[PDB]
């Protein structure tokens, strides 16, 4: 299967809790905490413990096969890695997330590491905004 | 330059027309047609004709630089193919263009092909839809 391969590239034993997981994070709520992978494994009926959901997660996030924001300050969300590259915009006042993809700051990122003698392994930009209105 | 580099990586000789272009691609329209990028870069006070603007987004489609979608049947739109993956929804009667991408249906498309003994080298997935209101 799709999921066991991703396991596996991962350096991860192939279990039952890691595979149900990794589905709930597959299906999508974009960006979503522990508490809500747990809520959504229990609407379906599914039988894994709130604390096993955040280890997981935490052995995912290790991994690389997702990602650990904290856009709030209060809650971790934990978001799939593999999806295509997008940086957040953050509501202060609402706390929304608005995923984007600017080609011209990813160019220009590259280009100031490159420049330096660098190669960019990894990045992480937020933009905490206000409506103008 | 990283954008003489993505030329060179195309098998593309560097030149004027063809880096001024990348860089209007760059900078945004999500969803540029030929026209789009002329007038943005006359805007610029540029001096790139129409025709020849046309010509190189056809040559960085071809390189794979760019990918060219036709979503109202009436023109195309040329996009940066570098950018993270991107599937999209089509407003039929207004044209609007949504952006979506989603993990499900990326690693179900992955299955299917695999489970067929073939590799996915590319897809394309548009939606056409309509407001249920
Ligand atoms: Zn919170
Ligand atoms: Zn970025
Ligand atoms: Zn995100
Ligand atoms: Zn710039
Ligand atoms: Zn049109
Ligand atoms: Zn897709
Ligand atoms: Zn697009
Ligand atoms: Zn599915």
């Amino acid at each position: 299967m799709v999921e066991n391969s991703e396991l596996r590239k991962a350096g991860l034993k192939v279990t039952l809790p890691r595979v149900k997981i990794l589905q709930m994070l597959d299906s999508a709520q974009r960006h979503m905490s522990a508490e809500d992978v747990y809520k959504a494994l229990m609407e379906a009926g599914e039988d894994v413990g709130l604390a096993t959901v955040y280890r997981v997660l935490t052995q995912f996030e290790a991994a690389g096969l997702v990602v650990r924001h904290n856009f709030d300050g209060g809650h971790a969300v934990f978001e799939l890695a593999d999806s295509g590259h997008h940086d957040h915009m953050v509501c202060v006042d609402t706390g929304e997330v608005i995923e984007f993809m600017d080609a011209e700051i990813e160019k220009r990122q590259k280009e100031i590491v490159r420049e330096r003698g660098f190669e960019l392994v990894d990045h992480n930009l937020v933009l905490y905004v206000r409506k103008k209105k």
